[PDB]
């Protein structure tokens, strides 16, 4: 094979064909774009991979970043899929591209896709990531990168230039330019790259349309279940500070100043000791809030999410957001009192009642009562099944859809197209109990199309559902549109605006469009709730 | 006739004959209970009438209390009918009692109602209060009474022996004192009184509840579409000497407290009821300005403290509202709202709206009260803002008052009915758009459909004569649904937990649960705690 080798600016690349049971799809798997941050260069920003000698291995996916592989479930294939599939490293800022096997004589848009992980966690070798379908049914060209999670991504001590933080976004964006300066040698068209990614990963992308140097990397977004403006997305430059000082601490660190000797000494430590020590940084018990996070320093973000997306001007940009119809199910079982996989998790009120200043950490006993009025029916306000399905929508509004729904109505009132949708399908028999609905991070599997691979057991209307999902995909990847253009027969995506707040449901039924994105619970949300912590 | 003269204690007194369809009664209208309280007595205690010598007159109706007049829409039939029919004077402490035409041999039920007009207006001698069908069909004495309103009824200068306050409430407790004493030559039962009312009247029938001198005058009570926690049933000793200051420096007027109310008493009547709505802090709907006023004496304490541990054991209650309690009054106020046009409100009048429906509340309180009630996929429909500001007014001043009271009473041991009027009038001049208004379930209560000169329908007469029924069954029994008919529907309790009520139209009973429970869990429980702490 020839169309397996490629020469990318720094050097030569030997790919690896994958079998795609409607044809073959060339990878190029563990491309490395930044030189292994290690050492020294510990909480640093990447500096881009120095040309090498040879022909580098690209058969394989290479190390996992450091992170908390979560021990929750053992042998659970609904936890098990998002642990590592390789080997934890410090050495692991490589990327990944997937090309049809005729190598495109003319250039097709790019995918980039930005895994999530509550940005602790995640990896582009997972399996659900895998894009050999998703690049063999549309035709395009899929890039996959890994970014240090954790501490090794996010610890920031804002102002010093040891620990500058976001340096985990800087990971995203050096393979950005990668893509820029090498998707070509594959393909791929550099003015034509569409950001996609999940959870973290959508906020993540998020970010990068907020953030000026980056803009000019990519064309399109699209944010699935996440968005930079979540009350978990971003912290504080004094919060980020007490986070990184507290973990010197817990591993017992006590011209260089003190914020310069405090990083010295956190570079000593081997990385699966930060690591085990990490959850003992967050403030209070809480869920849905993770320890390193990115901060708003002022260098990669000039202020808030928030502050960035009010005041900005989005004309000519195509965003596609979405969610998952019960997001907040999952980090329940995690974390709230009650709650539980295997026992159908019926809550009392003061299961309720604690689960709420769990699910909303840091606010007012006003603000917890104001989560209670709206989140209570008040004519059976101690039914099991009420207050538990009520306590995941706390968790899901105000963690995933609000942001999201707060993003779109903004972005689609400031000159860009906004598409949303809403995935409703679910399993006949899941790994997971059924009162947890479509679960956090399901549509995954079902966007890169794996219900094609012949060695899972998917229903073969499953298949099918996959492959239009795939094509919505492209097909906004393709022209800012995930609507057919020679088919105005086809059930029509409208775009999402902010009065309208149209979307549509995606499931095995064709596409039925509803009106109101928790457009009630929202307004309590990101509009009423901000300016109870202000008052009081 | 030998059924029209009785005796009371103050003299002889001669009634008149009257004639309903189903048969004869015996009334005799504007009965003194009260020397007339003019000129030095004006802002005072009712003084007990003293005895007369001969027989009084009591074939017609007498004055009604000096009151502000509704003239916002001449001849329109459903303002009128609330406008006083009789002269106005502030000689009006009079009473009326309708008896069975043969006077019962054994004691009966008496029901004692208490007028409601914001604590400004009403008269016992309004049409749709006449008490003959009642009195006919369920055969049980009626009494009804005139109280003072306005700033002559309830101007307050706490401390002051000259202006105490709550003398209109003085008058109506004076009143079940003359009940008490003199129901029996009728053929009332003294011991088997039944308070009802409605608006202003039910919030004056739950203060006897929360008033313990009035404890001993009556048994059982019923509000109708009012409670005395409502937010503008009750004002501060402070407000209070606030409003009866301003009322005064508005006239003219100047211890300091002795000269201002002598001043006062030198106005003529009229010109304090044309400043009366002035002295209001802030424009506003459902608002009055001179109520009842938390003084230590009537009210010992704020009537919603009253209510948390009271003696309530025992006692039966019937509440209910109507199903569009604040529509009929943002055409008093409210921006963009006239029964001419449909008031279809743009969300800049709604939100304006909003801060004069709900006054003397923060900025922050008043942006809670848009989330609730705002349809966030339909913000700016017309006809949603309309229909959405008739719930803030009517949650806000009747159903939650009422609901936190019903709720309360049963949780101490008190049978509470609850019910809620939906039938709207066909002889109802208000736009549909205002659905069933407030105050127009009186009508049916007192079974003015059964009167011939009206044309009301067929299947609203039978409507009628069933409500008399529910009512009459309070007032004997303490229970509604007396008649142990399998065919009918049982009307359950009203309890904190289930909260069911039953639905009042010309379709049979229907029970159901949640008086406006998510909404009213934002007034009675979030709101007062976001309040204390803005
Ligand atoms: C519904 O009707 C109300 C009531 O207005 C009166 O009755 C109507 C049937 C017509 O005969 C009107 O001419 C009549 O005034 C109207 O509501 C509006 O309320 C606003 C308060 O926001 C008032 O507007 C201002 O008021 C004064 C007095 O006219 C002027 O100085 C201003 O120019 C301004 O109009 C006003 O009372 C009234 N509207 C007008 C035009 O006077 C309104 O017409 C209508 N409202 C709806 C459908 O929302
Ligand atoms: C501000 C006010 O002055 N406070 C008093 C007030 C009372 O003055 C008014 O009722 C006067 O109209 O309210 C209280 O009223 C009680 C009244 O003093 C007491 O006395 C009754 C009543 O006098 C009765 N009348 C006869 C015809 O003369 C007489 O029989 O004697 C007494 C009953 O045996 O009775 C109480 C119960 O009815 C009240 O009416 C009320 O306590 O607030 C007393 C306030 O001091
Ligand atoms: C449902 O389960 C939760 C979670 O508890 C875990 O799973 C249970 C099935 C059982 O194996 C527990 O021991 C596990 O810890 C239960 O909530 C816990 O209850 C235990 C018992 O004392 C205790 O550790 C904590 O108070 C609870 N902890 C948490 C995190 O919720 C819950 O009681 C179960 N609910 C029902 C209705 O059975
Ligand atoms: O497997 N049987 C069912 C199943 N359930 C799910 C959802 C459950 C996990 C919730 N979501 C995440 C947890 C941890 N880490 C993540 C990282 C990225 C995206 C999502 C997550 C997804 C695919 C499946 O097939
Ligand atoms: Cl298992
Ligand atoms: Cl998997
Ligand atoms: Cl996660
Ligand atoms: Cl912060
Ligand atoms: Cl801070
Ligand atoms: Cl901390
Ligand atoms: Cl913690
Ligand atoms: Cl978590
Ligand atoms: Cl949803
Ligand atoms: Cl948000
Ligand atoms: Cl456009
Ligand atoms: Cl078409
Ligand atoms: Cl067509
Ligand atoms: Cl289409
Ligand atoms: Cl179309
Ligand atoms: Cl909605
Ligand atoms: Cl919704
Ligand atoms: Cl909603
Ligand atoms: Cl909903
Ligand atoms: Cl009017
Ligand atoms: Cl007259
Ligand atoms: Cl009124
Ligand atoms: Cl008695
Ligand atoms: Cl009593
Ligand atoms: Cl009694
Ligand atoms: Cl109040
Ligand atoms: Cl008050
Ligand atoms: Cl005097
Ligand atoms: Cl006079
Ligand atoms: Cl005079
Ligand atoms: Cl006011
Ligand atoms: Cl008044
Ligand atoms: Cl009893
Ligand atoms: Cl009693
Ligand atoms: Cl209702
Ligand atoms: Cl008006
Ligand atoms: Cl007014
Ligand atoms: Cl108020
Ligand atoms: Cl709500
Ligand atoms: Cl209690
Ligand atoms: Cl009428
Ligand atoms: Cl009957
Ligand atoms: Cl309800
Ligand atoms: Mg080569
Ligand atoms: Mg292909
Ligand atoms: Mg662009
Ligand atoms: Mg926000
Ligand atoms: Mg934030
Ligand atoms: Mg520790
Ligand atoms: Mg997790
Ligand atoms: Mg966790
Ligand atoms: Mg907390
Ligand atoms: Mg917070
Ligand atoms: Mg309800
Ligand atoms: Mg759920
Ligand atoms: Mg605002
Ligand atoms: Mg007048
Ligand atoms: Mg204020
Ligand atoms: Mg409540
Ligand atoms: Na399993
Ligand atoms: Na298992
Ligand atoms: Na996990
Ligand atoms: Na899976
Ligand atoms: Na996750
Ligand atoms: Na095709
Ligand atoms: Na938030
Ligand atoms: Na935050
Ligand atoms: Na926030
Ligand atoms: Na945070
Ligand atoms: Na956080
Ligand atoms: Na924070
Ligand atoms: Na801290
Ligand atoms: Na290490
Ligand atoms: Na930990
Ligand atoms: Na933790
Ligand atoms: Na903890
Ligand atoms: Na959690
Ligand atoms: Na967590
Ligand atoms: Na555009
Ligand atoms: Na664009
Ligand atoms: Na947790
Ligand atoms: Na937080
Ligand atoms: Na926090
Ligand atoms: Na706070
Ligand atoms: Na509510
Ligand atoms: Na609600
Ligand atoms: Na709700
Ligand atoms: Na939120
Ligand atoms: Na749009
Ligand atoms: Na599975
Ligand atoms: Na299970
Ligand atoms: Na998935
Ligand atoms: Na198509
Ligand atoms: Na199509
Ligand atoms: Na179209
Ligand atoms: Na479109
Ligand atoms: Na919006
Ligand atoms: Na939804
Ligand atoms: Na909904
Ligand atoms: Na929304
Ligand atoms: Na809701
Ligand atoms: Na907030
Ligand atoms: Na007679
Ligand atoms: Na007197
Ligand atoms: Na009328
Ligand atoms: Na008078
Ligand atoms: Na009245
Ligand atoms: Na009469
Ligand atoms: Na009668
Ligand atoms: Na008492
Ligand atoms: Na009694
Ligand atoms: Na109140
Ligand atoms: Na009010
Ligand atoms: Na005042
Ligand atoms: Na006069
Ligand atoms: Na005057
Ligand atoms: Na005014
Ligand atoms: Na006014
Ligand atoms: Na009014
Ligand atoms: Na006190
Ligand atoms: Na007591
Ligand atoms: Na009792
Ligand atoms: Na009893
Ligand atoms: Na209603
Ligand atoms: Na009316
Ligand atoms: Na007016
Ligand atoms: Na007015
Ligand atoms: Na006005
Ligand atoms: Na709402
Ligand atoms: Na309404
Ligand atoms: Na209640
Ligand atoms: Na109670
Ligand atoms: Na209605
Ligand atoms: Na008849
Ligand atoms: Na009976
Ligand atoms: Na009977
Ligand atoms: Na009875
Ligand atoms: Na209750
Ligand atoms: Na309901
Ligand atoms: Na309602
Ligand atoms: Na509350």
């Amino acid at each position: 094979d020839a169309e397996l080798l490629v020469t990318v600016r720094g050097g030569r690349l030997r790919g690896i064909r994958l079998k795609t049971p409607g044809g073959p799809v060339s990878a190029f798997l563990g491309i490395p774009f930044a030189e292994p941050p290690m050492g020294p260069r510990r909480f640093l920003p990447p500096e881009p991979k120095q040309p090498w000698s040879g022909v580098v291995d690209a058969t394989t996916f290479q190390s996992v970043c450091y992170q908390y592989v979560d021990t929750l479930y053992p042998g659970f294939e609904g936890t098990e899929m998002w642990n590592p599939n390789r080997e934890l490293s410090e050495d692991c800022l490589y990327l990944n591209v997937w090309t049809p096997y005729p190598r495109p004589t003319s250039p097709t848009p790019v995918l980039v896709w930005i895994y999530g992980g509550g940005f602790y966690s995640g990896a582009s070798s997972l399996d659900v990531y895998d894009g050999r379908f998703l690049v063999q049914a549309e035709r395009t060209v899929l890039v996959s990168m890994n970014y240090r999670v954790g501490a090794f991504g996010f610890l920031a001590l804002p102002g010093s230039r040891e620990a500058p933080g976001n340096v985990g976004l800087l990971d995203q964006r050096l393979a950005l330019q990668w893509v820029q300066e090498n998707v070509a040698a594959f393909g791929g068209d550099p003015t034509s790259v569409t950001l996609f990614g999940e959870s973290a990963g959508a906020a993540s992308v998020g970010m990068h349309l907020l953030s000026p140097p980056s803009r000019g990397l990519f064309h399109r977004a699209v944010l699935q279940s996440g968005a930079p403006n979540g009350p978990w997305a971003t912290v504080g430059m004094g919060e980020a500070r007490r986070r990184a000082t507290q973990l010197a601490h817990l591993v017992g660190c006590p011209t260089g100043g003190n914020d310069t000797e405090l990083v010295a000494c956190l570079r000593t430590r081997p990385a699966q000791v930060l690591v085990n020590h990490e959850w003992h940084v967050l403030p209070q018990e809480s869920v849905f809030r993770f320890s390193f996070v990115p901060v708003v320093d002022g260098d990669f973000l000039s202020d808030t999410p928030e502050a960035l997306i009010n005041a900005g001007d989005f004309h000519g940009l195509q965003v596609l957001v979405g969610v998952v119809k019960d997001e907040g199910s999952y980090f329940l079982v995690y974390g709230a009192p009650g709650f539980s996989k295997d026992n159908e998790s019926l809550i009392s009120r003061a299961e309720f009642l604690a689960g709420v200043r769990v699910g909303v950490p840091q606010v007012s006993d006003l603000a917890a009562e104001a989560v209670v009025l709206h989140y209570t029916d008040w004519l059976h306000p101690e039914d099991p099944a009420r207050l538990r399905e009520a306590l995941s929508d706390v968790v899901g509004d105000h963690n995933v859809v609000c942001p999201v729904a707060q993003l779109a109505g903004r972005l689609a009132a400031q000159g860009a197209r906004v598409y949303a949708y809403v995935f409703e399908h679910r399993a006949s028999t899941l790994s997971w109990p059924l009162w947890m609905g479509v679960p956090h991070g399901y549509e995954i599997e079902f966007i890169f199309g794996i219900p094609l691979d012949p060695s899972r057991n998917y229903t073969a209307e499953e298949k099918i559902f996959a492959q239009r999902l795939m094509r919505y995909w492209a097909n906004f990847a393709r022209t800012g549109d995930p609507n057919e253009p020679r088919d105005p027969k086809a059930p029509q995506w409208p775009p999402y605006t902010a009065g309208a707040q149209q979307y549509v449901s995606l499931d095995l039924r064709p596409l039925e469009v509803r009106r109101g994105l928790r457009a009630q619970a929202c307004a309590f949300w990101n509009r009423f709730l901000p300016k109870l912590l202000s008052a009081t």
